[PDB]
Formats: C-alpha cells, structure tokens, sequence
C-alpha cells in the first residue's frame, strides 16, 4: 500500500507551496489540486504527454516548467517503488 502516487500528490503539495511562496509576489495557488491530482497519476514527462491530462490552461502549462524536476524523478520511481 505503499502509494508512490500519494507521495506523488504530497510532494507536488509541498513544492507548490514551497515555489510558491518563492515566487515574488507569492502565487498562492502554485499548482490546482485537480491538476496535482492528475498530474500525479499520469505522470506526464513531456508537453506532448501533458495533453492526456484532459484540460491544462495556457497558463498552467507556463509553471508547468517549475515542477518537471519532480514529475520527471516520480514519473521515473512509479516503476521502482
């Protein structure tokens, strides 16, 4: 029961509050939770593998640039653990 798409989920949740508030001014809402929670699961490590995330905004796909050191090493551990 060792969810690695939990640890997925979490670890987007404290990296978007983590760049976040690195962000100046401070973003608030870094990452949506239904972007987090699909991005967690379908792991996508490339613009043309985002699409299968249904629907990411122009916008989202910007900061999107801030969260692939962390969707690449999780979308690399799903097979692993």
């Amino acid at each position: 029961e060792l969810n690695n798409l939990r640890m997925t989920y979490e670890r987007l949740r404290e990296l978007s509050l983590n760049l976040g508030n690195r962000m100046v001014p401070p973003v608030g809402n870094f990452m949506p939770d239904s972007i987090l929670k699909k991005m967690a699961a379908i792991l996508p490590m490339n613009d043309s593998a985002f699409a299968t995330l249904g629907t990411v905004e122009d916008k989202y796909r910007r900061r999107f640039k801030y969260f692939k050191a962390t969707i690449a090493d999780l979308s690399k551990k799903r097979s692993s653990e």
